[PDB]
This record gives structure tokens, sequence and C-alpha cells, in this order.
């Protein structure tokens, strides 16, 4: 049997939030099973809950923000796609402020600080949704789609008119039955434009920002004293983002998604549509993970 997993231990890390600049505290707890992935503003007297679910994401301008009437948890993407790419179903997910910490722009410090504290499978099957039926959103020049796949298989294509992402790969496909999340999607940093700066804080966005948790990128040339992690990081990070954002219907898909120059907003459409469309999908289990189409890392 494939089972539900939580967290074997708790787990406490410090950063700032990308867009608000400010200091906070996170701490990951082991959850029972079927309570899914819950953010909680403790930091706040009551305390407020906010399940990671679709039906729950208030913003998506330069991340994904989930919303509770005035209460907000900012950039829960690279977080969602951490234990997504682990297979944690269940835990809780404490902030003593508005955004979850940037790190260093990836969900590498994440998936290390999670397999540092372990696993713990939990005797419940893990529920999967099944893609029965292709759902394609589009708007404008973006597209936004899922296909049936017996496995789980991410496809994305970026277009960037600069000089830093010509010539280079803005196109890549991840088989997540032969290719590690961890080695090849896990460690891609966010990115942005330093030419955006000034525009993006007067928007009370990147104010935490820096080369510390980001790919800057100038008029013709990445900032980073250090270069890239990866030829293909541009396009590896919007694979990390995707992963993050599709994780916000509650349960891993059995399927495949392909993205075309899509963000945050337009994943969240393709999640409502799919939801709502219920003869596109349906719920699994597998009761012997023997003959599933997937596996997961030994807990
Ligand atoms: C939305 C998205 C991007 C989020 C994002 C947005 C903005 C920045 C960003 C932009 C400029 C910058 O210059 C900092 C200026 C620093 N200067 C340099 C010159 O010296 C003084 C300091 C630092 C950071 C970084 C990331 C994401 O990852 N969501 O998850 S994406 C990849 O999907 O588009
Ligand atoms: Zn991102």
């Amino acid at each position: 049997m494939i089972k539900q997993r939580t967290l074997k231990n708790i787990i406490r890390a410090t950063g700032v939030g990308l867009h608000s600049g400010e200091k906070v505290y996170l701490t990951l707890k082991p959850a029972p099973v079927d309570t899914g992935i819950v953010f909680s503003r403790t930091d706040l007297d009551p305390v407020v809950e906010i399940p990671a679910r679709a039906e729950n994401v208030g913003e998506t301008t330069m991340s994904t923000t989930l919303v509770k009437g005035d209460v907000k948890v900012d950039t829960v993407e690279h977080l969602l796609s951490a234990m997504a790419g682990l297979g944690i179903d269940n835990a809780y997910v404490e902030l003593s402020a508005s955004e979850v910490p940037i790190m260093d722009g990836s969900a590498g410090p994440f998936v290390f600080l999670i397999q540092s504290a372990g696993l713990q499978e939990q005797e419940a099957a893990k529920k999967f949704i099944r893609i029965k039926r292709e759902v394609s959103v589009e708007e404008g020049d973006k597209r936004a789609v899922f296909v049936p796949f017996d496995g789980f298989k991410v496809s994305f294509e970026i277009d960037f008119d600069h000089p830093v992402f010509r010539g280079r790969t803005q196109q890549a496909s991840v088989d997540f039955s032969s290719t590690s999340f961890v080695k090849e999607v896990s460690r891609a940093r966010t990115f942005g434009f330093m030419r955006d700066i000034e525009y993006l804080r007067s928007q009370n966005l990147a104010l935490g920002g820096s080369v510390e948790n980001a790919i800057v990128v100038d008029e013709n040339r990445v900032l980073n004293e250090d270069g890239l992690r990866y030829e293909d990081e541009f396009v590896k990070h919007k694979i990390l983002d995707a992963i993050g954002d599709l994780y916000l219907l509650g349960n891993s898909l059995i399927g495949e998604f392909r993205g075309f120059k899509s963000g945050h907003a337009l994943n969240n459409q393709l999640l409502r549509t799919l939801i709502a469309d219920k003869d596109a999908w349906e719920v699994v289990t597998f009761e012997d993970a023997r003959t599933a189409p997937i596996s997961y890392m030994r807990p």
C-alpha cells in the first residue's frame, strides 16, 4: 500500500518573506491522517488556521497567497512544492508572520530540514487525484493543461524576451518515475529582474529580494557571482512552482501537467476548472504499492 505520510519530528526554520521583507519563524508539526496541510498564523490572537486548498487562494499577483478574511499567508508555493515532492500529506505549518520564509529562493532548504527530521508513514491509504480527461485553461498567450498519464509528469515552456533567456533552455519535461524531485527540481531558485526592483517595491513586492534568495537578472547577465545551479534553472523553477500550486488540490496527482508561459494565476484557474469538472477526475488509492504507477523514497 502507498501510505499517507506526516513528519517524524517537529521542524523549525527562520527567514524573511521575499515580498514583505519581514522576519518569520516557521514550525512544521506532524498531523493526523486526513488533516492535509494546514497553515497557522500563531502571531495572531486567536490563532488563524488556513487549509492549503485551492478554495483558500485569495491573490496570485507574484506568488500564491492563502486568504481567510483579512488574514493572509503569502508565498506558499515553494514550501508546498517541497511537501508534494516528498509525499507529505498531513502537517501543521505554523508561521509568526504573513509570509512563508524565502530561504535560498528554492525548495532545497525545506527539503533538507524535512528529510533531517524524517517522515512517518501513517495507517491510511494515500489518496490521489487521477486525471481521466484533458482539462485545459487559456488566457491570452498563456496555457495550463492536465492530461491523463499513468504516473506523474510535468512539462513547462517559458519565453522571456531578454538576452539572458535567449539561447538558454526554455523548455523542460520531468517524469517523476525516472527523475528525482530532490536532485533535479528542488534546488532551482526563484528569479527576478533588477530593472523592475523599484516598481515592485512600490507595489509591496520583492522587499526582501536579493542575490541571497533569488537569481537577480540584470540587462545582459545574471548578477549572482556564483552563477546558476542548472543551465535550465529558470524553467526548472517554474516546474517547482507548478508542483507547489498543483498541491493546492489537497492530494498528489496521477496525470500530466503542461505549462505554456503559465504562472500562479493560471495554475489556480486550472485547479478551479478541474475541481468543477468532476467527469475529468476521480480519487484513487493504491492498496498494493507493488503494482502502483508511482513510488516514494523510503521514509
Ligand atoms: C513569481 C515568481 C517570481 C518571484 C520573484 C519576484 C521578484 C524577484 C526579485 C526581483 C528583483 C530583485 O532585485 C533585487 C535588487 C538587488 N540590488 C541589486 C543591485 O545592487 C543593489 C541590490 C530581487 C528579486 C524575485 C522573485 C516566483 O518564483 N513565484 O514563486 S516567477 C519565477 O514565477 O516569476
Ligand atoms: Zn517560485
